[PDB]
């Protein structure tokens, strides 16, 4: 902190190390909510399902899990055992107190639709290929999910963002939790959308739209328009431009304490969409505003090594194939 | 500063404890000697660093400016010109006789002075007359005030890498970037990468650029990076024009370690640059480690880090 | 000339069915074989910049006895419909409904003012023969607008009454077949996902791969200063005899724009495995739905569209990406 | 043809240019092949066997196999008992030394990569016909498999095998005037200069830009999947007329690869401001210094390389994207 031999640098901030971070159980788990990629999982599934309740633990999936023809006479008396909920009509966001994901993709984002505030410790496993967000392998599944209830588990804090949709009616607000993204883009040549960066007007895009991305996000949309890969350690938000209109607008990486504000430039002769994970698609017209900051609630990814480490075999998994 | 709780029966349990937005500047003793590194400067030159001594205090210069026949013909310049005290680039350390640097002009003027500081960098006041730039924050209009403001400020502290090369061991602090290209060799590279000891993969292209987030505007970009803005804590790994085009940049943890060397297999030699200067043979055997140097350069704002870093993009765009 | 001998012992046989005889492109020029009575003026929409251009070369059209053409739409702007001195010109044009008639065999040669839209905009009026099509420019120099409105009554002049050199920008023909229907494209044919895109890209015949991404822009050499661009093309000369595959934001980072002899026809459709439908534009207008089982089918139109040179196709192109690498 | 109901474009005899069909062009043999070159990709132990496989072959066809003699000193080769009676059958030629130009009747290439650069750089005038034969991966330059390859070799020779007519590059360096002809292409860059280029390129006589950036690549459509790949340029099928600028980590991000006309003459040197030299590469070969007043004049090769068909000039290449993309 001191600067040649008379400066020095004189709003104190209190972050643990994100390499040396591990979960702490202040009861033990009763409830695990268990997500499965929407068939090679279906045996892995049935498997995982019949060890958490015999280690006397309430299991949740969604009911259209259940509904599957593949899920079977032996397996009938744990299917009766299961707590299902219904993806649009039942909130289960503060009766989960631990989260397994079956297979890659979008079970993280669906774990994390789920949960708009805090966010269960969530255990992924890969059954195909390693991916980016699923650590763990099915084997000796068993005493994993136990050293990861009875132990010290290490984290990654993977951030989220949070999105503010303020809309003219008095005004409306609607709030959304992003784990990879929120996209806007233009509706069916050139977006007009102005760009805000703590208050400050930074650009117009003309383009197909523009991609704000997390570090998590950064492997997914995001890596296609032209951006970088970001391990989730690294606090950052990410503006990455879809197609720009200007080759020079390159993408950019932004510190997580900034507050982004997306609005239609007042000249603007079409409308533009917003898109939250690729989901919830909705029209963003005059007067309607949009503001992204880093949420304050983390998806706690539990690690099989540690956060370095275990993107460190993702990449190199990544530049083999 | 996230919610420690996850869920209702889990959270987590090494602490480290300054926001990078907030960050000002303190003297704890005034200022008393300024290091100024600089045909269009000429002018500005003379103006400040007679403004400086007028302000009583001891103006530092390489030898070689005061050289110039533009400084040495100007008659009228000869009172000031026999007051600064000067130091021979390659022969003297001034490292820990100056408390504040001042640049004129654009470009390497930061790398300049990074290179002359290879352990704690004075606070650095970059001044812009050309175009704005990236790291030259102040226009030259107005400098008395603005310099006396700054004495009696706002600052991004810009981060720089830790390079070890072993072949004996040499220590370099770069500001921007470390390349390991394949040099006169048409073959394409074999440049193996380690983060904190695991191979990640054997580079095969042009090279590869090692980058701080103010390297990240420089040769990273035309390689295919992100802007990177100067308060993310991250090293930048930007491969140059790899083999393999699914290849993309990558941006690690400013705590990681990384190894670069040829791969056993390597027919051909690459070569290592610190912010473009010193190139040296990389040979089998030979290691290049990089880490997050713990001596960062620190950059006085015209206005703060954020809206100084955006308007320097607005200019960019 | 290329030599057809290859080493000591073997050639290629020069053979009649295999000898093409195509005009040089660097030496088109234009030929009436009767004088123009009627033009066609097409002006950048909202923009105010060209308002007292599109008066002027009007008024001067007229008083060299010509029939001038325009949209209704053009006449209706309150910016023209307000100025009472151009009451006796807005009288004496004729008015044509961009959705209703068709003046594809009434125009006799096309005069653009201002860039971008002009150029797509009378193609999509002529979906045959093309009248030969002189484009000017007011803010910056662009790719398809070479004249400078500067002495423009001269050039009008030189362009009708001389033998001017043209380039011959090649168009598209896209047939979508779901009941067929044509169009001609100047510059691409987008087709993209709906709100992971699954369509499959044939090659004269040959399944090359299923795109999975934001879609894929089929392009003329034209086209590559337009969308495919931005979407990492490169800039193509018109001269060049070609058509351009283009990914957008492809999955596989691997999957580079490419480029193909004018002679192959490319079938697009949905992928078996296509769980969202797609969509096709064509030149950015006329968007519709690509459902499992519809076809598109691109070749090179046998109707390019003759875009009038300021000097000649290659000096011209050359001074615009002169100034393209300045700004 | 006409351009709407009254012009048209004058077809007059001295404008018609006559150009053979790069989709129809096929191999003949005015005599019977004698002399065949083998080249094999260098430190790839699984081309052992299929070389050793089609030396015998040839030689017991009655030919006269010729070889760089630093192909019959690995170890691997030298070794082998069996193949010695082959091994002392052979005319070994020294790469940079022996000229062998005027020797070879047939080119064989066992392996992609740099076999047919090789060919290339011992070929500077007409090329013999190339037969390329891949064992890994297909690669775009190599499109016989070595499964029944001495019934394909006899088809090559006794018929009339279809060609690929793979345009080159003639590269006039002048500093004392060198010529050299290039299969993909010429690389200009900064070398170990810190300080970007300033490379003044010119086409046809008009200056373009100042390349300031590790450099700039002047490709063929056969050199686009080469190095210009890696530096952001598109895939351009080899029968497409055109070359290719596209430049190596440009200052200006807006600075876009460039396709142009086969016809246009390149000329590259320093700028008058330039601080530091460049250097020139021939297919990263003979790489040498360009100084102040220097210059390279780069042109479309009156000598291609005659590339030998699996099926025909379209097909082959189609089927190497298949692959490309498959990966």
């Amino acid at each position: 902190t001191t600067f040649g031999p008379k400066a020095c640098v004189l709003t104190i901030m209190h972050i643990q190390d994100p390499a040396s971070q591990r979960l702490t159980w202040n009861k033990s788990p009763k409830s695990v909510l268990v997500i499965k990629k929407m068939a090679s999982l279906l045996q892995p599934f049935k498997e995982l399902c019949t060890h958490l309740m015999e280690e006397n633990m309430i299991v949740y999936v969604e009911k259209k899990v259940l509904e599957d023809p593949a899920i079977d006479e032996s397996f009938g008396a744990v299917k009766k055992k299961f707590c299902t909920f219904r993806e649009d009509y039942d909130d289960i966001s503060n009766q989960i107190d631990f989260i397994i994901c079956l297979g890659g993709d979008g079970t993280l984002l669906y774990a994390s639709s789920l949960f708009q505030g805090s966010v269960p410790p969530v255990m992924a496993f890969h059954l195909g290929s390693l991916g980016f967000l699923t650590p763990f392998s099915f084997e000796n599944f068993q005493s994993q999910v136990t050293q990861v209830i009875e132990g010290n588990a290490a984290v990654v804090l993977r951030s989220r963002l949070k999105v503010r949709v303020v809309k003219e009616l008095g005004k409306q607000a609607m709030q959304y939790q992003v784990l990879n993204e929120v996209v806007i883009d233009r509706g069916p040549y050139l977006s007009n959308v102005d760009v805000y960066l703590d208050g400050h007007l930074i650009t117009t895009v003309q383009g197909d739209g523009v991609i704000v991305s997390t570090p998590t996000g950064s492997t997914a949309y995001a890596a296609a328009a032209g951006a970088s890969m970001i391990h989730p350690n690294v606090p950052a938000i990410m503006i990455t431009p879809i197609c720009p209109h200007s080759l020079s607008f390159r993408p950019i990486v932004v510190p997580a304490g900034v507050e982004l504000k997306i609005m239609l430039s007042p000249e603007a002769r079409n409308t533009a969409w917003v898109s939250f994970d690729g989901r919830k698609r909705q029209e963003i017209r005059h007067g309607d505003s949009i503001s992204i900051t880093t949420s304050c609630y983390p998806l706690p990814s539990i690690c099989v090594r540690d956060p370095v480490s275990d993107w460190f075999e993702s990449l190199a998994q990544c530049l083999h194939h």
